[PDB]
């Protein structure tokens, strides 16, 4: 199905994904988020990835995705892990942020099971409603030199 915006939890589970992802704008995940993300970019005008650290409470930011998964980009770039990941990707960081999902009150996505907004696992979809306005509040705070201090 075509549509114009779709909207992706995405999970990191070290701080250092974040920060090469940020220098290098570049993404990878699980063999069946590719598909599903690779999917979801050859029918939608933007796909866009709202970034939650495993460690956090919250969101980091959000990028749009930019490619599809090429073996040829980057090869490696996230050491051994690589290999069970897909092929990585090109991601443009549209914010770079901090929010808690505490400041959103207690939001559920209807979209995985009515699972709270913090208990998504990596590559949970939400309705376009939820994610245009993560993205909306995402970009009207100050930006946050994640890289700082690290
Ligand atoms: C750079 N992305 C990743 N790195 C390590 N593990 C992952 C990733 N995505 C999904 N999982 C399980």
């Amino acid at each position: 199905p075509q549509s114009t915006k779709r909207f992706f939890i995405i999970k990191s589970n070290r701080m250092s994904n974040i920060y090469t992802s940020i220098q290098h704008g570049v993404w990878a995940t699980s063999k069946g988020n590719s598909r599903k993300l690779s999917n979801a970019f050859t029918s939608t005008d933007h796909v866009l990835l709202l970034f939650s650290a495993n460690e956090s409470g919250g969101f980091q930011g959000f990028g749009r995705m930019m490619s599809l998964p090429d073996p040829q980009l980057f090869p490696g770039i996230w050491g051994p892990v690589q290999l069970r990941l897909g092929s990585n990707f090109r991601v443009m960081w549209l914010k770079q942020c901090k929010i808690e999902f505490e400041e959103l009150g207690k939001v559920t996505n209807p979209w995985n099971d009515d699972l709270p907004l913090r208990k998504s696992r990596d590559g949970t979809e939400v309705p376009p409603a939820l994610g245009s306005l993560l993205c909306t509040w995402m970009s009207q705070r100050p930006s946050e030199d994640l890289l700082a201090g690290t």
